[PDB]
């Protein structure tokens, strides 16, 4: 955490550097260096604290003339920890968090900082969106450049399916144009490819008209998990775009909608809702509420902006995480009397056992017309251990693992942006044979010494 740094390249930096620097003798280095996933604990060199596209050029530059380890940073939500690196730069966009929205036009402009909130609320200001993750502060940079998918995808495909160009700031310090008529090979490689590509300083959206969202949450008892999901499971596979149903299966919250006999026991959290007209959508959620019999059922027409702030009310801001997930093509009962089997030891109350269906309109663009995998599976199972005290790793990780592990041979892919930081063995597995050859060339072209390393990585 202290190199050398020549002092001439130092200097050149900071003329060039309008933002502000954070060093490991600064007052605000330890709150500035903490990320999401409170278990990464790194001492970066440096904090480069960006505030416009020229100051992630000084900055990137500054990392490849120095040979600084760089790691980038968006909203912090990288559940391997790659946004804080032990010795190098952060190049930290948090700053940069600036929207432009046309309305007329039906497009967003938004900097590479920007987190989820401040994106869904500029454009819900016209009653528009485009796709998101669930969690607002989330950040928008990392979420995209995975793929990304929320509420919107099923009716509205990935956010990488809404993403019509980036500029995006290479290795060698040059600001580039990606689009699918500007340099579409580097374009291809960001829709799913990961930071590994360059520091993306501007995404730029397609948007859709969403008005307000009918919507609705309940808890089941867990001695109907088995009927939940099988008319779940059964349901998703021929339901309608409009229709976005998710498990949670946790520890069920000491909420007043709750009965207090089910306050801290293992339960089905379903959430649901309907991207088109509330009538409809109403009729369409209780045809799905009582696959089981449904505890504190809470039903909202929401605006979209509202929906996305839902997730979740919790108690407690959880500090240590882990992770561990995979896609799925079918879900057996073999597979749903696994899940249930592990659901039931749940010990924390931030934990979840998730259950997604993606599908719709994701499934329908061609396999290779992004670099992001496992279109074509609809399921999605996320073992999200979540934790406060430090002296309980090994136990919250342990429930993931072996949560895992027997979901192994059922498991057929992974999602990059839920890697855990022991898993970078995953890379070439999880995006393919033929993706990861494409990505090489994409890497080698445009990152051809792995400036960009700290990122489900991809070397040249
Ligand atoms: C609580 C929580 C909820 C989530 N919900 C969802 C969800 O609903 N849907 C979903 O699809 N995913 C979801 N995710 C996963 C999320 O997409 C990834 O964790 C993503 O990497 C987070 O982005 P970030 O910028 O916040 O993370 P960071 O730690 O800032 O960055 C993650 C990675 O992206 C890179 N990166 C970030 N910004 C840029 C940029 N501008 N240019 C280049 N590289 C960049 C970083 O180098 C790093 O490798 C969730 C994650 C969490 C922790």
């Amino acid at each position: 955490q202290f190199p050398q740094l020549d002092p001439a390249t130092l200097a050149a930096f900071s003329a060039a550097f309008r933002g502000e620097l954070i060093w490991p003798s600064d007052a605000d280095y330890d709150e500035a260096r903490r990320i999401w996933n409170g278990t990464i604990d790194r001492r970066p060199a440096l904090i480069a604290r960006c505030t416009s596209t020229p100051d992630v050029v000084a900055a990137v530059s500054f990392a490849r003339k120095s040979g600084l380890l760089v790691a980038v940073r968006g909203g912090g939500h990288s559940m391997a920890g790659h946004s804080v690196c032990d010795g190098g730069i952060v190049i930290d966009l948090s700053l940069m968090n600036s929207i432009k929205v046309s309305r007329r036009l039906r497009r967003a402009r938004a900097q590479g900082g920007c987190l989820l909130g401040a994106f869904d609320t500029a454009t819900q200001a016209h009653m528009l969106a485009t796709p998101a993750g669930t969690v607002s502060h989330t950040g928008l940079g990392g979420l995209v450049l995975g793929g990304g998918f929320g509420w919107l995808s099923r009716k509205y495909g990935l956010s990488i399916d809404n993403l019509t160009s980036v500029e995006i700031v290479t290795a060698d310090g040059g600001v580039l144009t990606a689009s699918d008529t500007e340099n579409p090979d580097l374009f291809w490689a960001v829709r799913g490819g990961g930071g590994n590509f360059g520091v993306v300083t501007a995404f730029e959206f397609d948007l859709h008209r969403v008005g307000p969202v009918r919507f609705a949450s309940t808890y089941y008892s867990l001695d109907e998990g088995p009927q939940v999901i099988r008319a779940w499971r059964d349901h998703m596979a021929t339901a309608p775009d409009e229709l976005t149903w998710a498990l949670y299966l946790r520890l069920a919250p000491p909420l007043p909608e709750l009965p207090a006999d089910m306050h801290g026991k293992p339960v089905i959290c379903a959430m649901s809702c309907w991207i088109g007209d509330p009538h409809e959508g109403e009729r369409q959620l209780e045809s799905i509420l009582h696959a089981g019999k449904p505890h504190g059922l809470t039903k909202a027409t929401l605006p979209y902006r509202a929906l996305q702030a839902y997730s979740f009310p919790g108690a407690v801001v959880p500090d240590r995480i882990y992770t561990k997930s995979g896609y799925l093509n079918e879900l057996s009962d073999e597979a749903t009397d696994t899940v249930l089997e592990h659901a039931a030891d749940i010990a924390s109350p931030f934990t979840q056992l998730e259950l997604l269906y993606l599908g719709g309109a994701v499934a329908r663009v061609p396999d290779d017309a992004t670099a992001y995998p496992n279109r074509q599976s609809p399921f999605v199972t996320n073992l999200a251990a979540a934790w406060m005290d430090p002296t309980e790793d090994a136990r919250h990780t342990a429930w993931a693992r072996e949560g895992y592990r027997a979901l192994a041979g059922h498991l057929s892919g992974g999602y990059v942006n839920f890697m855990n930081p022991g898993e970078a063995d995953r890379t070439r597995e999880a995006y393919g044979a033929a993706k990861f050859e494409r990505l090489q060339g994409v890497k080698a072209k445009y990152d051809p010494t792995n400036l960009f390393r700290l990122n489900q990585n991809i070397p040249p």
